[PDB]
């Protein structure tokens, strides 16, 4: 009556002891690969009709944080996959209304999406892809579902998911995340995975009729194809684990018949403005690109790493929520404009180096200070925690080059430590 | 008895990265285990400062910045390191008569002149720096410790003396534990002198026996066990001085401590060689890190090293013989990163087809493939030339997709950043 997990094994795989919000367990357990130190991970793209928002910031940005620590930091290898929705009923229905085609539309805003991530410094993923180029395969798919048993199709020529079906089957269960979020359909609940076309829209052939993708089925074929039956990671905003990520699991396992196609499922918390969602739909949102006509990349990536990636946020517009940031990125700024000039001008031929008790208090300061920051990054990816730590030692060091005669080897030391983390979180200095 | 002994230390709560290394003590290759969490304490000889560095000098620093790369940079371990500056010795004061400057301004000038040569070889300074002339009184404590301990005696003429006799009467004690077959005021010849009593016109210090200098070794002992302390992860230097410099230095630090294993993992370099001989100021085939540097860049200098393994011998044939190849691998990296920057600057998404195909798919399996095969290598005791293969033919490989296969330009920035990630670790510079 539950749904069940299966933790990797441990035997041969790289072991951090990292911990990390499970949501098909719904608690923090041991990250484990599934093979040696490998991540295979799909995260969900945008939609591309349109631009993107602050929201849709906080989601690849933290996700973009933690890539970096899981690569960067821990050293694992990521093989991640984003898809491109290219072909939507959003889609269709703005360009008719700005009378363009469907492809120019979203080769638009699939190129604005990607500027402006890499304008906030987001890493673009091993794999991008498009449903337009993924049909072929979609179709396929869907074949294998129905000879599985558990999808029917409609006389109209829609395919549709069979949730009574594939519920009997004792190795699987429907809606493993969101279980209470539960005429033609056998059951109301079950969902397209090929809509059948309107002669007007845009379509593809299939042994079913002239139609297109339903809503969720282009995720299962695109990882299942290039990450294959077991991914490490899965990503998205928290809207998205249900109806959308619990039927990506429903569609994989019906696809390969097994009971497992995600080992963490990890969603983002949602960005609030004024108590509420930012989104599109309640036009209370502000554009990437306008936010970057206020703030730098560095503030708003700080912004994020001040808020814990789990939970939602909110966002107090007029500058509010961005002023501890500025300070932050200001602390930043100026304490690296002076451990790098001491470092250029420090000079070997007249300097005294003894290791005094100020260079040693400084140095076990510095020492400890790694130890927390990684018992925060293995908490979860606590960022505001690691982000204070850096902070406090930044404070010291600060002292530490006012007063005492410097240990040139040290403050390198230091500056490549900070640099390694400011690398970690996305900052540039 | 009659064989020294050394104590793994434990893994319980510490970073297991299965890390093998050539350690010295045992004579073999053991696992790396630190011990305390993640962090490595580390000392590594310095230079004497009276004249030029040269490229056998080069090889043991930079081979030791390769390796502290890959323990921090690559396993993430936490390396504490010091390094001493004998800017106190007979051929400093012999070499500043002749120079007729002062000792101290001599031997500062020259230890500027290393450390310039090693930031020019993008080497990395260590946490500390311990000039001698600074520590003398430490130096004299560190002594007076030691005669305590009844390890060490005092001469007439006011020289102190180890007394390698009844260091070695204790149990817990063995002299020369890395190389036991090495083995009138003292007692026996092979006693070696801690505080040796002022020479006339010779810069001195005072000391409870009289007016003296620091012996040979007894400066690391100190420097070491001040900073550090009783247990060293590491401790490094080229071959030639495992005996008598680092044997005598682990008699000394034991006798101060009174305990058994002052260093972990100790770890010898080998030596560069010209024409079948060690490469030397006495033998006068040397070549300067400077004059090196005029004709040769950091990156090419750099390879010369990465291509042959850290703790064995290597040739070097001058008039550019050894660095036809060295500038070879250094212009196809130069030439990689051009190639493949303009491919991404290109790239055209509008217009792309983005399919995973299986070129791509081919040319990711390579690549996962590759980071395996280099997180081996750097398992098997630091194997730089087996790595820097491995990321050749990538780049081989890398090469043919971006001239042939419509390209998949998220695969390709991230196959960048990761020669990125193993060129920082070699310390090269593109
Ligand atoms: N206010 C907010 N705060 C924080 N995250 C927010 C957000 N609004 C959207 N998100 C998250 O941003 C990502 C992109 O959202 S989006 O452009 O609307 N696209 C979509 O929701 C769908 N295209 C995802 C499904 C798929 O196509 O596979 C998705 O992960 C989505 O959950
Ligand atoms: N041809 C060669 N090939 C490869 N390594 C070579 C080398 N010649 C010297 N080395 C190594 O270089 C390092 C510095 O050497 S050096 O400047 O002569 N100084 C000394 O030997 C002493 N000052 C070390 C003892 C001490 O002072 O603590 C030492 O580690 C030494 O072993
Ligand atoms: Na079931
Ligand atoms: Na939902
Ligand atoms: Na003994
Ligand atoms: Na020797
Ligand atoms: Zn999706
Ligand atoms: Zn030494």
């Amino acid at each position: 009556s539950l749904p069940k997990w299966n933790q990797p094994s441990k035997e041969g795989k790289k072991i951090t002891n990292l911990f990390v919000n499970n949501s098909l367990t719904h608690s923090k357990v041991e990250f484990i690969p599934q093979e040696g130190n490998k991540i295979k991970w799909y995260a969900c793209g945008p939609t591309v009709y349109d631009a993107a928002h602050l929201g849709h910031a906080r989601t690849y940005v933290s996700f973009d944080i933690i890539r970096r620590i899981l690569v960067n930091y821990f050293k694992y290898d990521v093989f991640m996959v984003i898809n491109i929705t290219d072909i939507d009923d959003k889609i269709i229905k703005r360009s008719v209304e700005e009378k363009i085609g469907f492809t120019e539309l979203a080769r638009k805003w699939e190129y604005e999406f990607w500027e402006d991530m890499k304008s906030l410094n987001v890493l673009l993923p091993t794999a991008i892809t498009r449903v337009s180029e993924y049909v072929g395969d979609i179709v396929k798919y869907i074949e294998k579902i129905i000879e599985n048993k558990y999808a029917y199709v409609s006389e109209e020529g829609s395919v549709y998911f069979d949730i009574d079906e594939f519920k009997k089957s004792e190795k699987h269960f429907y809606a493993r995340m969101e279980p209470l979020s539960v005429k033609k359909k056998k059951n109301a609940y079950d969902f397209a995975l090929w809509k059948s076309s309107k002669p007007n829209e845009p379509h593809w052939d299939s042994p079913w009729g002239k139609g297109r993708p339903g809503w969720h089925i282009e995720c299962s074929t695109m990882a299942s194809n290039i990450l294959g039956d077991v991914l490490d990671i899965h990503s998205g905003g928290i809207d998205l684990r249900f109806p959308h990520h619990d039927n990506e699991l429903a569609q994989s396992e019906a696809f390969f018949d097994h009971s497992q196609w995600v080992n963490y499922f990890l969603h983002s918390g949602h960005l609030h403005i004024e108590g509420l969602k930012m989104s599109k739909s309640l036009k209370n949102f502000i554009t990437i690109k306008n936010m970057l006509t206020k703030y730098t990349s560095n503030q708003i990536r700080i912004l994020f790493l001040l808020n814990k990636w789990d939970n939602f946020m909110n966002y107090s517009p007029n500058g509010e929520s961005m002023v501890q940031c500025i300070e932050i990125d200001k602390s930043f700024t100026n304490f690296f404009a002076i451990i790098l000039m001491k470092i250029k001008n420090f000079d070997l031929n007249s300097c005294n180096l003894y290791w005094s008790d100020a260079d040693n208090k400084l140095n076990l300061l510095f020492r400890q200070t790694k130890n927390k920051i990684h018992e925060h990054f293995l908490d979860n990816f606590n960022t505001p925690d690691a982000l204070l730590a850096i902070q406090k030692l930044i404070t010291e060091i600060n002292i530490y080059m006012d007063k005492e005669k410097i240990q040139i080897g040290l403050l390198l030391e230091i500056k490549h430590y900070i640099n390694f983390i400011f690398d970690t979180f996305g900052l540039i200095y």
